[PDB]
């Protein structure tokens, strides 16, 4: 626990647009044991109402001019985190502080994102069994006061296993695969795309990178994994990634699937996790 | 200077903007663009476009379910970039590809963001004369194909000088020209003690922020090094015009009200808007 939080009479959650004085956190959020997050505010809101209908209109808890949205259904908190580790870390710091003030222990963070697939069919759900950087290292890197810091990523494998076994008892119109996940600090160059505004490498060099990743167990590629699975473990919580793929990066770079098909693909992680939450006291 | 792989594509999908090269006639529709104004909020960047439009003589060009928004007022483009370098780089890659397809050359990018101030009053407009990382290095760091890559940051100092002179002829707040730190986190990397995790003392914190100030740093945000390194590499120009919402030499919390934050956040727009008016922006 950060000692300095006690010094504050009031703690302002700038990006969520509320403070500790806005409501009683223990009474408001104390029952929360699941936190579901994704890059889109619209999609996470769409997953939220889905859970609410299963449980029994979901209203935004966050402020009007806030950067992020915040929803609650029974023991589940819903929030968006934008794109990239820095933005995710903003969400992570303020949500985990929220859990602290609320008296929430051993909460499971679940990221429901989209990703580029490696050697898998588009629309495939990938359960990360590890989150690594572009060098396939199981760490998130930070620079604190100008000093280099590394924090190892820890995926909740027991929950991953339960999710995999659940998918076998379900009839989802897609595959559920357990495999590693690369987090990158860019959508184009760092992910080895050839169709960025800048490209300093060849197709051959690209495939050598992606193929090597695939043969190392990597099945998808996104932009927040290493932050989430490092931060939560360090704050006494658990984290998993449940991401659908929108393209097979071993074949292409472009997102060629239609807007409708993408929406349907993006809704697939919610199908699995939503059933998981229903069966694991996420909702009543 | 030009990524050759682009020509190999029959159609280019701007995934995060929700359109393609077959959506419009890029040379015809955007060929005139000489300005691109960006910030982290879609709501704010739209309002600034609305303010520019009324000043000129706004509808979203981006897709309905797209990550970013896109507006165009005369020779100016408007788009959001979310928060942080990776999010900015997504905006930067797809916008600069748009410009490439449109035949736009030597475009000035203008980031109108918010920031934490150093040694300056809250509400101060800081004109970046340099953008550096947390180690005060004028570079953006990337890991491309698992390999370390460094790209130097270059601010359009000529435009910066002109902006300062313009502000002197307009401005209740101060307009300061100083260095700007880009950080990959709002809390720990920015030396805040009020994050969920804190591994340093205030003595080490003060030493860090004070040693930044005396090095000419006046504010701190999260996208600078990305923008001022990417645009130069793509043959374009970039500046940062960011308001401060707190004096980090005094505290970490954003204690000002939402209304006051909104007023502060609209201040860069006020200065930039006039500049654009007097430099054939509208
Ligand atoms: C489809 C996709 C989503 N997010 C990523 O980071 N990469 C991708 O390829
Ligand atoms: C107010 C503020 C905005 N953006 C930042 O990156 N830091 C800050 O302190």
């Amino acid at each position: 626990v950060n000692s300095h939080l006690s010094e504050l009479d009031e703690d302002v959650f700038h990006h969520f647009g509320f403070t500790t004085k806005s409501f009683d956190f223990k009474e408001k959020f104390g029952d929360v044991k699941f936190v579901c997050v994704c890059g889109s505010s619209g999609r996470i809101h769409n997953f939220a109402i889905s859970m609410a209908k299963l449980a029994g209109p979901v209203e935004n808890i966050a402020g009007s001019h806030a950067r992020f949205v915040l929803y609650k259904v029974d023991h589940i908190l819903f929030a968006d985190h934008g794109m990239g580790i820095p933005s995710a870390l903003i969400m992570l710091h303020e949500v985990t502080k929220l859990l602290h003030y609320a008296g929430c222990k051993d909460v499971l963070f679940i990221r429901l994102g989209t990703s580029g697939g490696l050697g898998v069919k588009p629309g495939t759900i990938v359960l990360s069994d590890r989150c690594v950087n572009t060098k396939l290292e199981p760490y998130n890197e930070l620079c604190i006061l100008g000093k280099p810091v590394r924090r190892q990523t820890i995926v909740d494998l027991n929950t991953v296993n339960e999710l995999k076994k659940l998918s076998e008892n379900l009839s989802l119109e897609c595959s559920v695969v357990v495999g590693g996940t690369i987090a990158a600090n860019d959508f184009y160059e760092e992910q080895g795309r050839l169709d960025g505004s800048i490209c300093t490498f060849s197709k051959e060099e690209k495939l050598a990178f992606l193929q090597s990743a695939y043969e190392h167990g990597i099945r998808n590629m996104e932009m927040e994994g290493t932050a989430i699975t490092s931060h939560c473990y360090l704050t006494g919580h658990r984290a998993i990634l449940v991401c659908v793929t929108a393209v097979n990066r071993l074949e292409g770079d472009q997102i060629t699937i239609s807007t409708d098909e993408f929406t349907l693909f993006a809704q697939r992680p919610g199908q699995l996790v939503g059933e998981y939450l229903k069966r694991n006291n996420g909702i009543i």
